[PDB]
């Protein structure tokens, strides 16, 4: 309707990083519509924190994409939406590639008839699979243990192929660990049910779980448990605004890990908590989760040299302390 404002479609963004990814948007000037299909995601912090369009919707939906597609101009597409549990990805795959490939293809079909040709993507370091070196780089190879990452590794083969066939420019984003909230609150992780280390502590702090499991004591690891590369979900979403400039700009297609290259441990996430809400922790030491490789982190220096991008949280208190504030105010 604005005659400047480029205009941008959101797919998951009524989810944990697609809000924060709206926030920064909205507030970086662009038109954004939000598809959702609300079976993860809030409709109450689209309407009342976001304030944007708000489609429910399927993104596997041909007929809903069209009359959308022609509803409406878009510049561009970003893609959050998709299923990310793990164990169940073991369990149920069908509705893993379902969702994850058919529900993309879908969505890169509509694109395509509309004449949109600018997508990023929500990859993931789970493509890797048992990485060989840290901080990993993006040429590793990529042979993913579940299908959860076999389905994320599918769509990025799938770009590569669209960008041959038909010109589509796509940012691959491969994010490690998201953690953290809007600092002032206003946004954060609300997964039900939450599976994820960082909420889980705080939880347990919070008294709305009895105790913290830690997944194996055991690891080749320094402290004998599992290092992650924590990324708070504020700076993945100014990898995101420099992602979509980069490519209204014209940039060819392009993957960047998202990531600190720096890694903390599950005993010092733990010991984080300790210190940010002063509170008892109980903690239980139980068994290795099936899959978990010992160390995940990431190689941030392309987008930093490619995009420009500087992590502006990359502390685990900071990561810590905005998770603490929303889920005191959210998880009351
Ligand atoms: N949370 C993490 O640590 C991070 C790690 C790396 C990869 N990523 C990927 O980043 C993306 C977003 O992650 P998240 O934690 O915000 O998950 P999320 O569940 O909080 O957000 C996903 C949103 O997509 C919606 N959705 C799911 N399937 C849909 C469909 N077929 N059509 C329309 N909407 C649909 C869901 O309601 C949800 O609101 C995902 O693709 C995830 O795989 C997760
Ligand atoms: O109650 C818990 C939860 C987690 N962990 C451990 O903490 C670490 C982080 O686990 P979790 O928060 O579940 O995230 P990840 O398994 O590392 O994977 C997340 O980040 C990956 C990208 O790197 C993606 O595969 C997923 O979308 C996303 O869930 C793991 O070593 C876990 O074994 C625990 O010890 N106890």
């Amino acid at each position: 309707m604005s005659p400047g404002k480029p205009s941008i479609l959101v797919t998951g963004g009524a989810g944990y990083i697609g809000s924060h990814t709206v926030l920064a948007l909205k507030q970086a000037g662009y038109d954004v519509v939000i598809l959702d299909n609300l079976v993860y995601g809030h409709r109450d912090l689209v309407e009342k924190v976001l304030q944007v369009e708000l489609v429910v919707g399927d993104t596997g939906d041909r007929p809903l994409l069209d009359e959308l597609f022609k509803s409406r101009h878009f510049d561009a597409v970003m893609h959050f939406s998709a299923y990310a549990y793990v164990g169940e990805s073991v369990s149920d795959p069908a509705k893993y590639y379902r969702n994850n490939v058919l529900g993309t293809l879908t969505l890169l079909e509509a694109m395509l008839a509309a004449s949109i040709n600018k997508f990023v993507f929500s990859s993931t370091c789970a493509t890797y699979g048992v990485p060989k070196t840290v901080p990993i780089p993006e040429d590793h190879p990529q042979n993913p243990i579940n299908p959860y990452g076999a389905t994320k590794l599918m769509v990025e083969r799938i770009l590569a192929d669209f960008d041959v066939a038909y010109g589509l420019k796509s940012v691959r984003f491969r994010y490690f660990n998201a953690a953290g909230a809007n600092p002032d609150g206003l946004l954060g992780e609300d997964h039900n049910p939450e599976t994820h280390l960082i909420p889980l502590v705080l939880l347990t702090a919070l008294g709305k779980r009895k105790f913290i499991s830690i997944f194996g004591t055991d690891y080749p690891t320094p402290d004998g448990t599992c290092i992650r590369d924590y990324i708070h979900v504020n700076d993945l979403a100014d990898a995101h605004v420099l992602g979509l400039k980069y490519l209204l700009k014209g940039g060819d297609s392009e993957v960047f890990n998202l990531g600190n290259g720096q890694g903390f441990s599950v005993r010092e996430v733990i010991a984080a908590g300790e210190q940010v809400t002063g509170l008892p922790i109980t903690v239980e030491e139980c068994d290795r989760r099936p899959g978990d490789p010992p160390s995940l982190i990431g190689s941030g220096e392309k987008a930093r040299k490619i995009l420009g991008w500087q992590p502006q949280y990359s502390s685990i208190k900071d990561i810590v302390s905005h998770a603490w504030q929303w889920h005191q105010k959210r998880h009351q």
